[PDB]
């Protein structure tokens, strides 16, 4: 029962780290395709 | 055992966790200080 418990824990802890992970990923790939970055279009983009 | 083994996969994963969080806060403080320069940059991080 310890172990179960905290193998629920390190689910969640692990859960954490891949959300973690990929919002890292998701930065760095935007920041990768901001070679273009037209913020002209980006106005319009995030207004509407 | 298997008990055992698990509290130390979690243990290691929480580790990993930890410096993966700090790889990213570093990557986005990095990302930030070159967007800050070309506002724009750091006006469409903060869209994403």
């Amino acid at each position: 029962l310890e172990e179960a418990l905290e193998a629920k824990e390190e689910l969640e802890r692990t859960n954490k780290m891949l959300k973690a992970e990929m919002e890292d990923l998701v930065s760095s790939k935007d920041d990768v395709g901001k070679n273009v970055h037209e913020l002209e279009k980006s106005k319009r983009t995030l207004e509407q």
